Formats: structure tokens, C-alpha cells, sequence
């Protein structure tokens, strides 16, 4: 029934704002108190370290690769608070976890994206896109995708409370490689299918299709998903100086 699924809505949204700091809404705000200093070439990186808390492009990637490990931390607690999952088998959570992380990395990246460049550092900063273009040997590549990706995903403008289920489905998918029983993980996501239907049609009664279409989003997570993961073989070989924390490339197998 209705009033079940608006409930769990409400449930995962509240869940949400809890284990994610820097939301959509005030990603947005920003990006339209207190204005980000824009980091755009050389030397503004360095004034930027001196207004907010080895080679440049390292030293952004070394950074962007510590910020995916913070937000590894609050997609596990957020997890945790989807009701059915810490019931399953705990091999299937790791493995929910292990494949479900990037996806949704990249999808709340979007969140702090225009087209133009990314909110960092809790937003207290903003990367331009093309500075980030302009890293050398392969590390220009890094983030590109995933502008185009955000550019295409933030059209269908949807909010934080939207975002809470969309997360949730991505977790649960039961599609991974390596789940012991899927079928529970599936009548748990085909309860949260049920909940993002009904939310996306109370929230964009006129945004005809957005369901669908929001699943189908889901087809360029996987691809740049892929596109990252050879990306980092590229810098592994490239840079056997350069090292990567154990809670991220034990996940990037
Ligand atoms: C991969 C990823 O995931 C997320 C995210 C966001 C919200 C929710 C979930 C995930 N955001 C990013 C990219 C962040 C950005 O790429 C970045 C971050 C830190 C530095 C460190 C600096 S700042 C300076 O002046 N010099 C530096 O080396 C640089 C760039």
C-alpha cells in the first residue's frame, strides 16, 4: 500500500541526510553565505591551501582518491540503514558494498558538479573542469567522464529525497558477482523500486518517464565505473611511486 512506501521513503530520506553532510540542496546553494575559492590553474592551488584546509596532478589525485574513501565510510552507514540489509548473509553485504560503492560515488559527485567544474573540500572550494582536463599524462582523463556523465544526470534534476531511494537500488542490486542468495536482496529491491516509483511520481508528477529514465542512468554508472577501474591500472604502472589506500583497491578488484 501507498502509506508503506512513502513511509520507507521518508525512512531512507531522513537516513541520508544523516550519513551524507554535504547534500544536493546545499551542493546547489553554494554553486548558485559563503562563496568557494576557485582553484582554475597553477597558482591558485596554492592559494587555495593557504584560505582552505610530489606533482600537482598526484597531489589532486591522492586527494580525490581520499575523498572517495570518506564517502566509502558514509555509503556503508547509510547501507546499513536500508531495512532488510544488515539481515543478509555478510559476505552479500561486503559484496553489495564492494560493487554498489563507485556507483554511487559518481552519482553523488553529479550533486556537486556543473558543467563548468566540482565543489571540493566540503564545498569550501571549486575545481574547474577544465584545470582538471589540463593534469598531464593520464591523469587529465580522471574526471572528464564523469562531468559528461553529471552534465546528463543533473537534467533530470532530481533532488536529495529522490536520490535517497536511487542510492538504496543501487545497492541492492543482486546483479553482483559473487551473492550467495539473491533472491533476498531482490525482494528487498523490488521494494525500493516500488518506493522510487511512487516517490518520483509525487515529486515530478509532470517529468513523464523519469522512472524509467532514471533507471537507464544506471547503464552509464556501470560504463564509467569501468572506464575508472582501467584508468587506475594505467597509474598503477605508470606510477609505482605513487601508492593507494588498502580500503580502496582491496574494493577496486
Ligand atoms: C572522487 C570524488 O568523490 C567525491 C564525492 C563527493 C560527494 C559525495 C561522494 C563522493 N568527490 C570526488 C572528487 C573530489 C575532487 O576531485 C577533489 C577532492 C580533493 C582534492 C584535494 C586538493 S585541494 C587542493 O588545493 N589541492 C588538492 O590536492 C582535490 C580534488
Amino acid at each position: 500500500e501507498s502509506a508503506d512506501l512513502r513511509a520507507l521513503a521518508k525512512h531512507l530520506y531522513d537516513s541520508y541526510i544523516k550519513s551524507f553532510p554535504l547534500t544536493k540542496a546545499k551542493a546547489r546553494a553554494i554553486l548558485t553565505d559563503k562563496s568557494p575559492f576557485v582553484i582554475y590553474d597553477m597558482n591558485s592551488l596554492m592559494m587555495g591551501e593557504d584560505k582552505i584546509k610530489k606533482e600537482v596532478a598526484i597531489r589532486i589525485f591522492q586527494g580525490c582518491q581520499f575523498r572517495s574513501v570518506e564517502a566509502v565510510q558514509e555509503i556503508t552507514e547509510y547501507a546499513k540503514s536500508i531495512p532488510g540489509f544488515v539481515n543478509l548473509d555478510l559476505n552479500d553485504q561486503v559484496t553489495l558494498l564492494k560493487y554498489g560503492v563507485h556507483e554511487i560515488i559518481y552519482t553523488m559527485l553529479a550533486s556537486l558538479m556543473n558543467k563548468d567544474g566540482v565543489l571540493i573540500s566540503e564545498g569550501q572550494g571549486f575545481m574547474t573542469r577544465e584545470f582538471l582536463k589540463s593534469l598531464r599524462k593520464p591523469f587529465g582523463d580522471f574526471m572528464e567522464p564523469k562531468f559528461e556523465f553529471a552534465v546528463k544526470f543533473n537534467a533530470l534534476e532530481l533532488d536529495d529525497s529522490d536520490l535517497a531511494i536511487f542510492i538504496a537500488v543501487i545497492i541492492l542490486s543482486g546483479d553482483r558477482p559473487g551473492l550467495l542468495n539473491v533472491k533476498p536482496i531482490e525482494d528487498i529491491q523490488d521494494n525500493l523500486l516500488q518506493a522510487l516509483e511512487l516517490q518520483l511520481k509525487l515529486n515530478h508528477p509532470e517529468s513523464s518517464q523519469l522512472f524509467a529514465k532514471l533507471l537507464q542512468k544506471m547503464t552509464d554508472l556501470r560504463q564509467i565505473v569501468t572506464e575508472h577501474v582501467q584508468l587506475l591500472q594505467v597509474i598503477k604502472k605508470t606510477e609505482t611511486d605513487m601508492s593507494l589506500h588498502p580500503l580502496l583497491q582491496e574494493i577496486e578488484k
